Order: structure tokens, then C-alpha cells, then sequence
């Protein structure tokens, strides 16, 4: 016995406004409205990074999102979702996911002008496969438009109005490209590796099918998270990362050239961090 009217009344009766945990969401800048688009519809930006699985009550997040969309969701609107550096830590459970379909009044769903997805990664694709049933409605969705490369979104969105996260742009994908690196694994897929200043971004060069739309996956690994860096051979190198099980092996004609930078990147962070002596504390 739950509906949009019921949910709104309950939360309104609850004093969520002064909880001081609702206020924190404003600082985190999750689902903030950003200017307009080519059609003139307002734009909103949802940041996947900013949400932890359990540290905060999940209903307050919905109320904040609903509150912001209430004034404008009557008219058609465009929403862009940033899934950069998505991880299992920031996720929606099966039960909590379902509420999104029902809590909103329902007529706003029809006012979804267009959807933009940026900096998707394989983990997100894996999540969709597991939760396919609930998302079957969005299967082959016309409103879903995937930003395969950065050079496309700026065209469709009003440039100088888009306000994507500064940290995302800070990476800028502005470092050397080791084109035609091959990801040796059960199956081999061409991966383009950029050794960024503070992180390493692996951009696949082969399109993949997610919800019936082709897109290129771009996994991002922060330099701080690079615990293990082993160069087994100049033909291929080994990159094990925290709680990732089997390491990632790739083939490049000059592995030490890439690994040299990775060691250079990691070594710089070691100086940046205050204390590397505290470590471990967990035996898997």
C-alpha cells in the first residue's frame, strides 16, 4: 500500500528538512540541475560516486531527488547520469531499486525528453544483466543515448552550459595513448590505455551491446588503488588491483614503457600520501 501521494505525505509529515543529513546531500552535489539543453529543456546531473550503499538512509535520497524535480518535471526534461568510476560500493539493492518506479507520480516518466550516459564501465553492464527483469522496460529505450566518446555529448548538449563534475574533467583524458593494446584473457578485446597524471583509464576499442545499444566501455583505475604492479615480460604486464581477484594482463610491444609511467605515477602518489607504513589490516 504505497503510492506517490502516500510517499510525499509521509515524508512531508516527517521533518526531513532539518535532519542535517538531508543538508549533507546538498553539499555532495548529487542530482543538481544544470542550465538547459539545445531544445531548452533543463538538465540534471546525477553523480554515482557520491552515494554510499548503506551509510545514509535511502529514502532521504529519493526525497531530495523528488523535491528538486517537482517544480519542473511536469514539462519535458533531459537528464544526464555520470557513471564515472562506478564501483560495487555505490549500488542500489533489488528492493531499493524498485521504489524508483513507483514513488514518482508516474506522469513525469513520460516527460523524460532524453537520457545521456557518460563514462560507463563494464561493472555497470554486469549489474544490468543481473537486474535485467526490472529494467526490461528500458530495454531498447529510445530515450537512452550513450556517449561513446567525449566529442559527441558537447555537440548534442549546449556547450558552455554543461557542468559535468570538475573531478571528472580534471582527468581530461589528456595523456599518452598506447593504441592497439590487447587485453589477454579468456577473450581478447582491443583496449586503448591512457596513462593519466593521477589515474589509468582503459578504453575499449570494440563496441559492446548494453540494453540493445552499442557503446565502448571505459574502465578507470585510480593510481592510489594500484597496489600491485608486476611487469612479467616486455610482451605483457600484470596489474593486480585491490579485491579484484585475478589480475589484468595485456599485450603491448613495449610494456616497460607503459609500466615505467605506471611506476612513475604510483611512486609520485607515495610521496603525496602522508603515511604508507599503515597498511593491510585485512586478510582476505
Amino acid at each position: 500500500n504505497l503510492t506517490s501521494s502516500k510517499f510525499e505525505e509521509f515524508m512531508t509529515r516527517h521533518q526531513v528538512h532539518e535532519k542535517e543529513e538531508f543538508k549533507a546531500l546538498k553539499t555532495l552535489s548529487i542530482f543538481y540541475q544544470a542550465g538547459t539543453s539545445k531544445a531548452g529543456n533543463p538538465i540534471f546531473y546525477y553523480v554515482a560516486r557520491r552515494f554510499k550503499t548503506g551509510q545514509i538512509n535511502g529514502d532521504l535520497l529519493i526525497y531530495h531527488v523528488l523535491l528538486t524535480l517537482k517544480p519542473y518535471y511536469a514539462k519535458p526534461y533531459e537528464i544526464v547520469v555520470d557513471l564515472t568510476h562506478t564501483g560495487p560500493s555505490n549500488r542500489f539493492k533489488t528492493d531499493f531499486l524498485s521504489k524508483w518506479f513507483v514513488v514518482f507520480p508516474g506522469f513525469a516518466y513520460d516527460n523524460v525528453s532524453a537520457v545521456y550516459i557518460y563514462n560507463c564501465n563494464s561493472w555497470v553492464r554486469e549489474y544490468t544483466k543481473y537486474h535485467e527483469r526490472l529494467l526490461t522496460g528500458l530495454k531498447g529505450s529510445k530515450r537512452l543515448v550513450f556517449i561513446d566518446c567525449p566529442g559527441k555529448l558537447a555537440e548534442h548538449i549546449e556547450h558552455e552550459q554543461q557542468k559535468l563534475p570538475a573531478a571528472t574533467l580534471a582527468l581530461e583524458e589528456d595523456l599518452k595513448v598506447f593504441h592497439n593494446a590487447l587485453k589477454l584473457a579468456h577473450k581478447d578485446t582491443k583496449v586503448s590505455i591512457k596513462v593519466g597524471s593521477t589515474a589509468v583509464q582503459v578504453t575499449s576499442a570494440e563496441r559492446t551491446k548494453v540494453l540493445g545499444q552499442s557503446v565502448f566501455l571505459n574502465d578507470i583505475y585510480y593510481a592510489s588503488e594500484i597496489e600491485e604492479i608486476c611487469l612479467v615480460d616486455e610482451n605483457q604486464f600484470t596489474l593486480t588491483i585491490a579485491n579484484q581477484g585475478t589480475p589484468l594482463t595485456f599485450m603491448h610491444q613495449e610494456c616497460e614503457a607503459i609500466v615505467q609511467s605506471i611506476i612513475h605515477i604510483r611512486t609520485r602518489w607515495e610521496l603525496s600520501q602522508p603515511d604508507s607504513i599503515p597498511q593491510h589490516t585485512k586478510i582476505r
